[PDB]
């Protein structure tokens, strides 16, 4: 069975978590990802609102993407059927004047507070219209939504919803329905993540009955509302920057106007998804001994322009230590910046396995292998490595696609006999017999993970 239904059709959830099921998003992928939405959170700085709407929308997205099976059925069919990436996503909270109060009012920046506080869901002169949109200049993706309400006000998990929504119109293409008493496949696939990261979100009939549009004009108006509560001292700053948007216009990318979040403390502010005890990552505008931080860009700062994931972003801090790549880095950073990468004649890291200044090991097909040192490569910020809890000379191997392989280590005795780990899945592993390549990559030179990021060693394999 696979005729693909209409993007309309309630069927159409299913085929996407059919489909999605097929090609399981491994730990490198959910790592690449989540590192891409919180750059892309990060880039959309400019066209968020505030701190709190900026943390709300980058924690939403990545508590899915680690906690919710459904959602990565969703993020996994977008890749593989040609539909959208999630890192590729910007988002922006466009307000603008509502239509049935726009005989008075021509321009956002005109609505003053009391027109709003004074008000009702139904005649608010601000509304912002939550779409799955695209930038027609560009053509890149973006999700419009409001404000982000107060954490416990019990609305902002049916906003966390609400997010989740649009951002399934973009990755899975599907549509919403009319129909009476139909929720839609776009609302279906929403509402199994929410259900699976137990977001108590409200019920009813279909996705457009009366009842459930006059609801979320309530939730959306108290969003606005708990908004400003939040920026009491600074409301003259957050109304320029909400009309700077409104226009479609970059406001500052640093939030800099805006001060009074730290006072305010982490304690009401949104929380990073919770994760394994094994997980590098933080929030983002809160610091350990916690105090508050200004600096924006630290958390997502590229580590170096030859370390990268195959058509995706290079990699961040952190995405060393997610992969257990710091000894890798290490390694090849330190060959790249001495004596750089030297050409030896064998066919293969495989050939070659079988048959001050740090060099490196260039092979015919374009795969490589850098020294490991017990002194030099084995330190505090390298010690995490999953292979070093796991039971010296060493050369670790990259494929052709400058993908790390293999680590094959040996102590100063039965020169020979030594142990030997491989890469998969984001991880190191202990393959004790050392004749792992005919038993593990027979037939074959290649990485066992094919998501593992690449060490492009020398510049011009970025043409090949
Ligand atoms: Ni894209
Ligand atoms: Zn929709």
């Amino acid at each position: 069975n696979n005729d693909k239904p209409d993007a309309s059709d309630d069927k159409y959830a299913d085929y996407v978590v059919r489909l999605g099921s097929e090609h399981p998003l491994n730990h490198t992928q959910i790592i690449e990802l989540s590192s891409a939405v919180s750059r892309a959170v990060l880039l959309s700085y400019p066209n968020i609102i505030d701190r709190y709407t900026a943390a709300a929308t980058e924690y939403t997205v990545i508590d899915a993407l680690f906690h919710s099976p459904t959602f990565r059925h969703i993020v996994s069919f977008g890749l593989h059927n040609q539909q959208e990436n999630l890192g590729h996503i910007r988002y922006t909270n466009e307000y603008e004047i509502n239509n049935n109060r726009e005989d008075e009012f021509s321009l956002v920046s005109e609505v003053s507070y009391d027109d709003i506080k004074s008000s009702n869901a139904q005649q608010v002169p601000l509304v912002a219209f939550y779409e799955a949109r695209e930038d027609r200049a560009t053509g890149t993706p973006i999700v419009n939504m409001g404000v982000a309400p107060s954490l416990f006000s019990g609305r902002y998990s049916w906003w966390q919803e609400a997010l989740i929504h649009e951002i399934v119109h973009h990755v899975t293409g599907s549509s919403d329905t009319h129909e009476e008493n139909k929720q839609g496949p776009t609302e279906i696939l929403a509402q199994m993540v929410a259900a699976e990261l137990h977001w108590a979100i409200p019920t009813f009939k279909g996705y457009s009955d009366p009842a459930r549009v006059e609801a979320i004009q309530e939730r959306d108006f108290h969003s606005l509302l708990n908004m400003f509560q939040r920026h009491g001292s600074e409301l003259g700053f957050l109304f320029t920057r909400l009309a700077t948007i409104a226009k479609g216009k970059k406001a500052s990318p640093d939030f800099g106007t805006l001060t009074s979040f730290c006072s305010e403390g982490i304690s009401s502010f949104p929380k990073y998804p919770d994760h394994d005890d094994d997980f590098n990552g933080g929030g983002a505008f809160f610091l350990p001994s916690v105090e508050c931080t200004f600096d924006v860009l630290n958390r997502i700062e590229p580590v170096d322009d030859s370390i990268k994931f195959e058509g995706g972003n290079l990699l961040i801090k952190n995405d060393f230590k997610n992969l257990n790549l710091r000894v890798a880095q290490l390694s090849f950073l330190n060959a790249k910046k001495g004596s750089g990468f030297y050409r030896k004649n064998w066919d293969s890291w495989k050939s070659w396995y079988q048959a001050y200044s740090p060099y490196g090991i260039t092979f015919n097909d374009g795969s490589f292998s850098i020294g490991f040192s017990s002194r030099k490569h084995i330190n505090d910020n390298t010690k995490d490595d999953n292979f070093v809890k796991l039971n010296y000379a060493g050369q670790m191997f990259f494929d052709k696609n400058k993908r790390p392989v293999a680590l094959v280590i040996t102590e100063p005795l039965n020169a020979g006999a030594g142990w030997s780990y491989i890469y998969k899945d984001g991880k190191w592993h202990y393959e004790a017999q050392d004749d792992w390549d005919q038993r593990l990559f027979k037939d074959s030179t290649l990485s066992l993970d094919p998501h593992a990021p690449q060490f492009i060693n020398l510049e011009h394999h970025h043409h090949h």
